[PDB]
C-alpha cells in the first residue's frame, strides 16, 4: 500500500469550496477489496473526513476535506477519512478546501494516511478426522 | 474460528463420485466476510480442492474433494481447498469421494484446516505534504 500526492491551487486568492489543494492516489499490490484514506489532522464538528490543518508556524488554519469519486465518509465510532470499494490497483482522491475561505499566506503542512483492505485469515485448530469406512 | 466434522455413511464399498464421506461446519464468531476450508493432505493434479488420503492398514488410498453448495476452489499459486463468501456465523461443507472408487473397509484419516476471512487494513507509509499559499 502506497500513497502519492501532488500539489494544486496555492495562489494568494480566495479558495472556493471544493478547490483541490492536493490530488492523490493510493496504490495496492496485494488482492484487496477496497481502500481507505484519511488525514492525520484534527477533525472538525464530529466529522470523519472534514479537517482543519495548520500552517508551518502553527498560527493559521485552513479547513479541508478528503473525497472524490466513489469515496464515502467512514461511519461509526473512531471513523476517519473516507473509504471506497474496489479490487483495482489504484484509485484517486483529492484534498479539497471545505467551504469558501480566505486564508493567511504561508506554508501549510499536513499528513495523509491510507490503507488497502486486504483479506486475512484467522485459522481454526486443524482437525484430524479418523473416518471409519465400513 | 472452529471446525467440526462428522462422518457420513453409504450403501457399500463403491463410493461413487460426489458421495459424502463427511460433512463439516466452520464457525466464525468474529466479524468476517467469508470462509476457507482445506485439507492438510496431498493434493491431486495441481487442483486446490482435490486430495488423496491414507488408510491406517492395508495400504489403501481414498481420493476426496472439499466442496458443497456455495464453495469454490481457491484460485492462485499455493491455493488450498475452497472458499465461500458470507458474514453468517457458520456454514457447512462436504468431503466427497473424488471419482468413482472401490474402497476397502478401514480407517482413513485426514486433516482438515479452516479459517475465517477477516478484512484488515494494510497501511501505507503516511505522507507529509506542504501547500504553499501566497
Ligand atoms: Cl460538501
Amino acid at each position: 500500500a502506497e500513497l502519492h500526492l501532488e500539489s494544486r491551487g496555492g495562489s494568494g486568492t480566495q479558495l472556493r469550496d471544493g478547490a483541490k489543494v492536493a490530488t492523490g492516489r493510493i496504490i495496492c499490490r496485494e488482492a484487496h477489496t477496497g481502500f481507505h484514506v484519511w488525514m492525520n489532522e484534527r477533525q472538525v464538528d464530529g466529522r470523519a473526513e472534514r479537517y482543519v490543518v495548520q500552517s508551518k508556524d502553527g498560527r493559521h488554519e485552513l479547513r479541508v476535506r478528503t473525497g472524490g469519486d466513489g469515496w464515502s465518509p467512514v461511519k461509526g465510532e473512531g471513523g476517519k477519512g473516507v473509504s471506497r470499494p474496489g479490487q483495482e490497483e489504484q484509485v484517486f482522491f483529492d484534498v479539497m478546501a471545505d467551504g469558501n475561505q480566505d486564508i493567511a499566506p504561508g506554508e501549510y503542512r499536513f499528513s495523509v494516511g491510507g490503507a488497502c483492505v486486504v483479506p486475512q485469515e484467522k485459522l481454526a485448530a486443524a482437525l484430524e478426522h479418523h473416518h471409519h469406512h465400513h
